[PDB]
């Protein structure tokens, strides 16, 4: 069980991060249940955290939100894009497609239970 209240960045971590490819339903399930439905969507990112939270420290960008909190990929990274086609939860069933491409994610200085770096990522804003 992942515990009560995590930080944006520990959930960033959990939902977006998984360096070696997996199977779709496998991966959704523990994010699934802590949000006790199923995801209609989730993207993969193929890549360590380390790797991830690197980006932060590059150029910073527009979101689609509208801050400049956001940081692009210099490189394109594997992905996976898991897309809902069954089941009512618990029974959640996905489909897998894997993508070749850049990200774009944004980053917040971390929280006190976060790893001390300059900022970390919080949000996938975009795959391009």
């Amino acid at each position: 069980m992942w515990p009560k209240r995590l930080t944006k960045a520990h959930w960033f971590e959990i939902q977006h991060i998984q360096p070696s490819p997996l199977q779709c339903n496998r991966a959704m399930s523990g994010i699934n249940n802590y949000t006790q439905h199923c995801k209609h969507q989730n993207t993969f990112l193929h890549d360590s955290f380390q790797n991830v939270a690197a980006v932060c420290d590059l150029l910073s960008i527009v979101c689609k939100n509208r801050r400049h909190n956001c940081h692009q990929s210099s490189k394109p990274v594997n992905m996976t894009d898991c897309r809902l086609t069954s089941g009512k939860y618990p029974q959640c069933r996905y489909s897998a497609a894997a993508q070749y491409k850049f990200f774009i994610v944004a980053c917040d200085p971390p929280q006190k239970s976060d790893p001390p770096y300059k900022l970390v990522p919080v949000h996938l804003d975009s795959i391009l």
